């Protein structure tokens, strides 16, 4: 598809510089095809970064759906790391993506819902420990999960985005783990 | 001072909108000044705001050195209650705040300086609590401080936001002490 070789160039061009600077000519040049060819699939360079979100977002999504059908530290190990894999597989999406949730309402509201139903699986989760016996009663279940989701926004995207601070890329996994057992296990 | 006049009346207006839609002749007018007599005490409304942030972050950083002069739970949460209740406290300058670490390289710097020294002085008092043997050897101090004051970050920031999904903000300080303290003490 055009719409294919138009989404792979904006990904390819993200890696080198923000959508900002990047115009709907570099878009059409890179796909081959021209401008108005371009405004036939898209409405602006914004909807391009939109749909590579969105992709992103679903793969991770459906990612972590796989492991849904189906030790406590390698779960929530393997579970995070669908996170850490598919965004740090799409660190330019990723950063353009979290950006852009600040000027486009579409950005904001997908990741918002994402982020909804992430939390709610991760409360459920949480309740079936609980339930099992296997974590104690501490915290509602839906605030704690909402928190640690929040770390783990703010800690992957600081860290793939080499923020100062930020935890090293090679150290995230294993402090987010960390975290998440002792705080889900924990008195 | 007409500067201090500036400083209340941008903090009066972002309780209603956005930097971006306050004009330099809102603040003068505000201020009871002229416009070109507001570009005496500021070149731009974005200086008005990185002060305003300035003040902010450094009322934080003073209460903090207060409790560092002088139950492990109980010292954990009086010391996030210093930022809970600081930017809780002005909410619409660390909004806007935040928002302008995306645009302004000098809100950035301010915001990563203050946050590379908060981490540091939560590593200092994570090592001070190994070293005593209250707490376990467990990560790297200064991973898991940064990990832990990025979620109060981001945590804090959408609880005052009232973003969807949020911690409410009656439920964040529980939230958060309680994942401070099992991740710190906890294995
Ligand atoms: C085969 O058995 C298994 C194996 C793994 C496994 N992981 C599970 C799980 N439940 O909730 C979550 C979170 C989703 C959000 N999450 C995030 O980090 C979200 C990151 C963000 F997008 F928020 F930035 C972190 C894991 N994981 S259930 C399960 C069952
Ligand atoms: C009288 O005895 C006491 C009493 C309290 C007390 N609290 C201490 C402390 N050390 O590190 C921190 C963090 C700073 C960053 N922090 C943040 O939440 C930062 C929030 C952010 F700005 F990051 F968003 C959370 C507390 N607190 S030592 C101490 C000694």
């Amino acid at each position: 598809d055009r719409e294919l070789a138009i989404l792979a160039t904006a990904e390819n061009l993200l890696e080198d510089r923000p959508l900002a600077d990047i115009s709907v000519d570099d878009l059409a040049k890179g796909a081959g095809i021209s401008r108005p060819t371009f405004y036939f699939y898209f409405p602006s360079k914004e909807a391009v970064l939109l749909t590579l979100l969105d992709r992103v977002v679903n793969q991770a999504d459906m990612a972590l759906q796989t492991l849904a059908e189906n030790d406590r530290e390698n779960m929530w190990r393997t579970g995070i790391n669908v996170f850490f894999e598919t965004f740090g597989s799409h660190k330019a999406v990723t950063r353009a993506g979290q950006a852009a949730r600040a000027t486009s309402v579409e950005v904001a509201e997908l990741w918002s819902t994402f982020m909804q139903k992430w939390i709610a699986y991760t409360a459920a989760v949480i309740d079936a420990e609980r339930d099992r016996g296997a974590a104690p009663r501490t915290l509602p279940a839906h605030e704690l999960a909402t928190a640690l989701n929040l770390m783990n926004e703010r800690t992957l995207f600081a860290s793939f985005a080499g923020e100062q601070p930020s935890v090293p890329e090679a150290r995230v996994l294993d402090t987010l783990v960390h975290i998440w057992v002792t705080s889900i296990y924990g008195e």
